[PDB]
């Protein structure tokens, strides 16, 4: 009510609103990116793609169609009661074919949730989230120039991670993972 009023404000005095659209020729050959680009599924299995360089072979990883070198963005995930789930961002230069650990050292700022409550930061080691209220809706927060990276539950305003304030090296791209097959998409608000 008053939470919400002031995280909409807060959202406009600051940050722009991204409007963020999934490039299938980036995504896993076990994700589906759907039609409108706004939403994500698994496979029961790889699909026959072809493994341009773009694409992320190993982790089952997709990312934006456009990528952010400086200013404050935002976007929302609707992650509905999915059970598992990560999103962020990802520098350019990421590892892409062999696997890597999803770390800020390796170029990853990435939350999520394992095994219906398991809230986790894939700082390095994992950070441990206690979250009273599990979110429905997730804001993801980009503050290129001072290596920021936060991540709010967009439905009541409360605050879930922060990473450290870091360096960031090139471009970043918001980055979307999911392992599971399980029936609920993960779904970006559009702006």
């Amino acid at each position: 009510g008053e939470k919400s009023q002031a995280y909409a404000e807060w959202k406009k005095a600051l940050f722009q609103p991204a409007d963020v659209i999934l490039d299938p020729n980036t995504a896993n050959p076990i994700l589906l990116v759907s039609d409108d680009q706004r939403s994500l599924q698994r496979a029961d299995e790889r699909q026959n793609l072809p493994d341009n360089p773009e694409r992320f072979d190993w982790h089952y990883c997709v990312l934006g169609c456009k990528s952010f070198t400086s200013g404050r963005h935002y976007w929302e995930v609707e992650v509905g009661d999915r059970k598992e789930w990560h999103i962020g961002v990802c520098q350019e230069n990421v590892e892409r074919k062999c696997w890597v650990k999803m770390t800020p050292e390796n170029g990853f700022w990435t939350v999520g949730l394992t095994d219906g409550s398991k809230y986790r930061a894939l700082s390095d080691p994992r950070t441990k989230l206690t979250v009273a209220n599990p979110p429905q809706r997730v804001g993801v927060f980009l503050d290129y120039e001072t290596g920021e990276v936060s991540f709010y539950n967009a439905m009541d305003g409360s605050h879930i991670y922060t990473f450290p304030h870091t360096f960031f090296s090139g471009p970043l791209w918001p980055v979307f993972r999911i392992l599971t097959l399980e029936p609920t998409a993960l779904t970006i608000c559009p702006a």
